[PDB]
């Protein structure tokens, strides 16, 4: 249900989430009131989820990074792994997937030994085996596209 | 230097990119100048490198996501993946990394066939062979922490 309207308002919210309700407005040719009610809308079905400050991991610390796929050390009850790895921080997403294992998340920590540890917490809270892969450099990320 | 409060200035921007110099500088004692200027300094500094409202990609036709893995096929060309395939643009996220495989993509693509579409101009495009995880759901993504 999205017209050409809000297409042009996320392409642009995705390019500047600060734009403003008055540069947003004059570029869909609306009022600022116009774009204001769109936006919340937009906002309130959940095709706009929130707006972010793209945060330089290695600026604050977060020198290693990861990719860690896990399986479930046995498949019985239906699957706690998402829930209860919500309140372990430095896991910054969690997909489920198709294949030998059952999720991959994405790690972000201070260096190895930290890295090694935050290995045991996750085993021992998930109880899941872990697949790592230390990512060496990100190219660029978050290139949202909008067709 | 991170000073904790520059430190408490992301962790607030990373909750909220359209926070306002105002909400913030009150949760962040202080008046909405010095507020507004490590703001542009940590801008400047690429410590805060852009704003981004996050769009559901179901929401807007993407609905099949997807990491893919990728080795380039002849070790004697110059390795500059990333760069050939910059301009691809439903790959949003490229990763070089220590594993299997020299790349991780994430991308996102509008169904299973237009998929096969995309690995096939992939591998012509870089000269890489794919090896691709098909993301089921993503439960959270981007939750950046600020120790
Ligand atoms: N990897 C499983 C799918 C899966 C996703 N999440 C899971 C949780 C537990 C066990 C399996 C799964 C498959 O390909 O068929």
């Amino acid at each position: 249900a999205l017209d050409d309207i809000d297409r042009i308002l996320v392409r642009e919210l995705a390019a500047d989430g600060r734009a403003t309700l008055s540069e947003l407005a004059t570029r869909a040719g609306l009022s600022v009131s116009a774009v204001q009610s769109r936006v919340r809308r937009l906002e309130s079905r959940g095709v706009v989820q929130g707006y972010s400050a793209r945060i330089n991991p290695e600026a604050v610390g977060h020198l290693l990074s990861a990719f860690v796929a896990i399986t479930p050390l046995d498949p019985s009850q239906p699957d706690d792994a998402p829930a209860r790895l919500e309140h372990i921080e430095e896991v910054e997403s969690c997909y489920s997937v198709a294949g030998e294992e059952s999720y991959v998340l994405l790690v972000r920590v201070a260096s190895a030994r930290a890295l090694e540890d935050l290995l045991q917490r996750i085993r021992t809270t998930a109880n899941v085996r872990t697949r790592s892969t230390i990512i060496l450099n990100t190219f660029y990320s978050d290139r949202q596209h909008i067709p």
